[PDB]
């Protein structure tokens, strides 16, 4: 498509602008916000003028440059083996939340060697673990299909309850567990779910992440695994491009 | 088969402990150095108390949740038009820097829709463009190649060279480049470069976000014009998958 750059430049630019509208006020109240409480802070106690403030937010700006936490209680060890382990997880599926991250130039150099050569491994993994599991299911359906009373287009339905299951399972459903386990709104909760997925990876939200908070001594795993669940779910869709993009534009030529 | 998951569990498992071995030392010399300072920012000022750098912490905290910087003269504008513009265009790539994010539920649920529908636009935009700039530039080194003098190997020349200059100009050059324009020492331009070119993105660097610096009036462009370039190279790479996967392991059968 010759004009599919240009649709792409017309997406970016109302993107943008939608983004612009939406986000710059909240913005500008928030700096608005910070600096008359950094005022007020300093009307708390002249003693403490504006170069002993601006000492102290250099030390915090330096802290959160070498990772360590800002509130108070900075033990959570994300450098633990347990942790580490996790970690290590997000580094190989490209999600790289940035919440944690290398620090050291000896580190940061073999995060480079871990990451180049990791990350064909884990998708190549990833991609056969998913096409084990299509393969498998495929099976099952049709042979329950086929058994018990059979359908003219059962693939078509069958492929139609895999996604409304990926997508109930992966996308509705975690905002209620990570409601009760990590104290989110629904909205958080899909957000969350939604950046987690497509290995976007903001960091902003991470789960089994919170120094206050009690987590079961399994629990990071389960969430890697429901995130490695995920990505392998995505994987059959993601190698379905062209079969399922003309399977499904079959039909736009009668509404078009 | 089942042997490559146990490949993947022994992987995670030593770069866990690699990782551990590499930050966990700097990561306690980190916390330990911030509760030091925190006790001299505290002894140095005695109106200052525990409670006080408490409450200036917890505020610190606050506003660094809602995006704003904390150093000082936060004047970027991270949300004017062409930052939302680049902003958007890291989004739809799966890049997700997380130095930036919406922090508005409006705003959380607007970008769960705008990945949905951008990202799989955005990669098949890249793979598009991918697979014409492979196109050309196979026939233009076909057309040089046969020319002079041909071979079979001389296709692999082609490929040899196509690998190489990317290498070259995405993964080795840029960091002197960054040198330049950045001053950035050559591990963390590499680092950089890396995480960017695989999609990673932790947002510990970016290239054109600084409110100190004084870049051009196009450079944050030029950046993501050669970010997506990479991305398009690095595309026809993953489409180059089996063709050299299975050709060469085979040929070793002959040598023993
Ligand atoms: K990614
Ligand atoms: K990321
Ligand atoms: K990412």
């Amino acid at each position: 498509g010759p004009l599919l750059t240009s649709a792409i430049i017309f997406y970016l630019a109302i993107g943008a602008a939608i983004f612009e509208v939406l986000e710059e006020p909240h913005w500008k109240e928030a700096k608005k916000n910070y600096y008359t409480q950094k005022l007020h802070l300093l009307k708390e106690f002249p003693c403490l003028s504006q170069e002993g403030l601006d000492k102290i937010l250099q030390v915090v700006s330096d802290a959160a440059d070498q990772g360590v936490a800002i509130t108070g209680n900075q033990t959570f060890n994300n450098w633990n083996w347990p942790n580490a382990m996790i970690f290590a997880a997000t580094v190989i599926t490209t999600i790289g939340y940035g919440n944690v991250a290398p620090k050291t130039p000896a580190g940061r150099l073999f995060c480079v060697f871990y990451g180049l050569f990791g990350v064909p491994l884990c998708l190549t993994w990833i991609s056969a673990l998913g096409k084990f599991f299509g393969g498998r299911a495929k099976r099952l359906g049709q042979f329950l299909t086929r058994r018990g009373v059979s359908l003219r287009k059962a693939q078509i339905t069958c492929t139609a309850i895999f996604i409304v299951w990926g997508v109930l399972v992966h996308l509705v459903i975690p905002p209620f567990v990570f409601m009760v386990t990590e104290e989110w709104n629904y909205i958080e909760g899909l957000y969350y779910s939604f950046i987690t997925i497509s290995t976007i990876g903001f960091g902003d939200f991470v789960a089994g992440v919170n120094p206050s908070a009690n987590y079961h001594a399994l629990y990071r795993y389960f969430v890697e695994l429901w995130i490695y669940l995920g990505l392998a779910w995505l994987s059959l869709f993601v190698n379905w491009k062209v079969s399922m993009f003309v399977e499904v534009h079959k039909a736009i030529k009668k509404r078009r």
